[PDB]
């Protein structure tokens, strides 16, 4: 594509606008940029050169524009935004941009749950083989700052709201790893909106890749499946094994990641790989030295006979659920929920908190309707720090203390990552005499 003379309007700072305002400059056009916060990140890093508006969106900018380029954190029902879709103002977001411009193959991948740790294990797999791989997108690095004509591949965690506003992709392989109840205060038309975000990845695919055990992740109208017990990808317990197509692939004692929502991870990862032609046994390679992302079921301090958890990046149910389906703990769960829930139905997860042995610490904006899930062995708090006071002189020998809050942490926090470490810094000081 070609910018040159158009009058470019970006929404949304953060190190995502501040790429899309690079990826102009360098192309001889300068931007205008526009926030809705009033001080956004990365606003000292913005070229003086650069106008601004911030604290608001600015009309007579939006409707002036040739080219809009949205942050996914905008809604593109937004009046302003509607207004200009109206007007026949072309909307796009970074993931666009880049698919542009892209010279290498594409693996693609979304969900609700695991599509971090998904694209990390492919970027892994592709590493292994001696591939110059460029992963990022919505983890990582912004997609824009990988762009580099020496690059062998792409591994891209696209969001449903990146989707959205992208419509150029045709990735050599591309996956939906779930669908479950997420981003609710984005989609007023519900759970099927959200799921038609998310299946916009498969168009133009070379390859689909689906869970064959959530059928919101198939295409309306084959594709390659993984799945427990059924797909072409799928788990055989002997132990327990990958195999793909009824041949053994890998004794999953050799990974370091546990737990079957994993080991389905693993499946998704090697499918994609194979599709992306990968070697087979650099992939596998990979899959045994993956220890695990920060701030996902990580062990921040084991002592004194207490596991510390924290899962910061449980920033939905289904995310929550997957930590607590088949949970084992000694002695007692101090369980950490809390933040901005996006409107979720927290009630899928009453069934893991029966027994005499939860208590459930809930905090933040929507502290009140998590406590709620089971009033008796619930304490409220405004903030996690005091939370995590209340629970520590609680915790026993055998006890397990998780974070693993089912809401995003923007209430309090500027990401789970700050919300991770400051739990990490607690633990530390909470978990030792
Ligand atoms: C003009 C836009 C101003 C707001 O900027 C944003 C940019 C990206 C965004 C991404 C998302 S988001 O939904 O993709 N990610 C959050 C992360 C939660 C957490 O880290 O605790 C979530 O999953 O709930 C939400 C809001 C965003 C807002």
């Amino acid at each position: 594509a070609d910018y040159q003379g158009k009058n470019v309007v970006i929404i949304g700072l953060g190190l995502t606008g501040l790429s899309c305002v690079d990826f102009f400059l360098a192309r001889g056009v300068t931007p205008r940029v526009m926030d809705t916060r009033m001080t956004p990140p990365g606003l000292d890093k913005l070229p003086e050169a650069v106008e601004r508006h911030t604290g608001s969106l600015n009309d007579e900018w939006l409707m002036a524009a040739d080219l809009i380029v949205a942050s996914p954190g905008i809604a593109l029902a937004h009046p302003s935004l509607s207004a200009a879709a109206d007007a026949g103002i072309e909307i796009v977001g970074d993931i666009e941009l880049f698919c542009r411009e892209a010279q290498a193959p594409i693996v693609a991948i979304t969900g609700s749950n695991g599509k971090s740790t998904v694209t990390t294990l492919v970027g892994e797999m592709a590493k292994a083989a001696g591939v110059n791989v460029g992963v990022g997108g919505n983890i990582g690095l912004p997609a824009l700052m990988l762009l580099d004509d020496e690059c062998e591949l792409y591994v891209l965690e696209l969001s449903s709201f990146q989707l959205e506003t992208t419509s150029s992709l045709q990735a050599v392989a591309a996956t939906i790893l779930n669908v479950t109840e997420d981003h609710m205060d984005r989609y007023p038309f519900g759970l099927q909106q959200y799921r038609a975000a998310k299946l916009r990845i498969y168009e133009n695919a070379k390859v689909c890749v689906v869970n064959a055990d959530d059928a919101l992740t198939m295409p309306i109208r084959r594709c390659v499946s993984f799945g427990v017990n059924m797909g072409d990808y799928h788990l055989n317990h002997q132990e327990t094994w990958l195999r793909v197509k009824g041949e053994k692939v890998l004794n999953v004692k050799e990974m370091k990641l546990s737990g079957q929502h994993n080991y389905t991870n693993a499946l998704a990862a090697l499918a994609l790989a194979d599709a992306a032609g990968l070697p087979r046994a650099s992939s596998l390679k990979a899959l045994t030295t993956f220890t695990g992302l920060p701030h996902r079921f990580e062990v921040v301090l084991e002592h004194n006979g207490v596991r510390w958890i924290n899962d910061s990046k449980a920033t939905n149910v289904g995310s929550t659920e997957a930590a607590l389906n088949g949970l084992h703990v000694d002695g007692t769960l101090h369980l950490l929920l809390g933040g901005d829930g996006k409107s979720a139905d927290f009630s899928p997860l009453a069934r893991y908190l029966n027994g005499d042995n939860v208590r459930l610490y809930c905090f933040g904006r929507d502290g009140a309707q998590l406590a709620a899930l089971r009033p008796e062995v619930a304490e409220q708090t405004e903030t996690m720090e005091q939370a995590m006071r209340l629970l520590a002189p609680r915790v026993q020998p055998g006890d397990m203390v998780l974070l693993s809050p089912a809401c995003a942490s923007l209430d309090q926090f500027k990401n789970f990552e700050q919300r991770g470490n400051e739990f990490a810094r607690l633990a530390k000081e909470l978990g030792s005499h």
